[PDB]
């Protein structure tokens, strides 16, 4: 499993 | 004296880089004259971010939908493009900040200051040396995809990193600001990992170089051994094969400290075979191995960097 | 996911650094609004370094004969003074980058990003950690005096150190931009070694808590220590003694890995007293002491900074 | 023999 990298940012 | 990651500075790097936001996925990208570079994996979203087609998913994505975010300023989108592994946004204005630079490729083993940001904005640098595996232990935590790792010559950033994502071993991987991807890894949530990591020589060698000048003179001893019999004996104990041309980019740090290579050489293939014994260099009890000849030179002589 | 020396991101003190000229010698000088902050010993040469007049050498030297260079912008000194240690180089024109400076010290232990320049110019940053005999393990060379290291709170600079002389073990002294040295110190160029290093433990223990963080539990053990008999464990191994106030500081580590304090404590003492057993931890093969928990958490949390 | 770091800059 590789994590990939983003920001979960709401609206 | 004294000898630590000494990291380069990052005011030219600040601020040539804005946050990137299209849908709910949000990540940071450099920031370029009238250019964003962001990682191609920005527009998949977690239902489909394993294994996605990117030629059909930009097509579906448009320019309204690409928002970047400059910090506070707000920031327009007149174009999108999606080269090797990174598209290559542009913008309205051109940023006022953005230093002289030049995308460079470095072959493994070459170090460089990552400019860790997360949300778009600066957080934190430190040193990474690229492993002869194409992966850094770099220190990434969600939301961090693009903080480039950028690294000052003359004054002349040369941004030669943009992180990607970790490994499940714990290293990251990203491509160059070219976009060309580092070492054969893919973008996708498939599993993936890397080889075998070996120790690299050289950068070895220049360590030990600083732990001389800075007058930790312990290690040295008076045996020298042949050039192929220290790349046998470092074989066996897992380290890049040292060849004639290191011997030469070593040169500056062996006419200054006024060792031979071949000296210290015999040094560390008895320190490797020995064992450190116990006793520290420079407060690493192991072979510590993320400066290259250039750093250990930049470090103990000092060099301009405005 | 990963863990190394971190340090603060630099731009918004790279631009607010001048050079001092004061005769041969030149050297660093913070430029914080219309002040230029320089340390005392920019006046004094290398004839009259040991044992100096700071009180009538000032009052010899004029406001014209103090040079200050803003990069490759001459700035004009308006007037001059002198605080314990540091002067107060008044300059006609503001700095347009001055950040929300605060002038703060720091208590041993506390860990600060340095920003060593050379010749008035950024050349690097790194984390040092103010040990507890008031000095810090830096990688100074000449010229680098009233290189400030820096410290960035939420938005604001917060100044906790400014380089002035070396020690002749290696290590540096600093003041405050206040001006009083970090501990028994004296600007002149006499017989100054410091006193015994003692690891610091509160530092040690959020080092080992980011390790735990961080997929690595081996040294991780079942048994159990009180505060005191650690105390009394520790204090033959040289670490300083561990006080209720540091483990109410760990507090936020030890809630989010879920581990208690006294169960790593535990740890701590038996991998102490036994040794590393020759398997590194983050790769380090030595207990590092140079992270503060609150470093620790800025790490791996994500903690934004702009 | 403590070091006391400055820059020898002529002129």
């Amino acid at each position: 499993s590789a994590v990939l990298q983003s920001g979960f940012r709401k609206m």
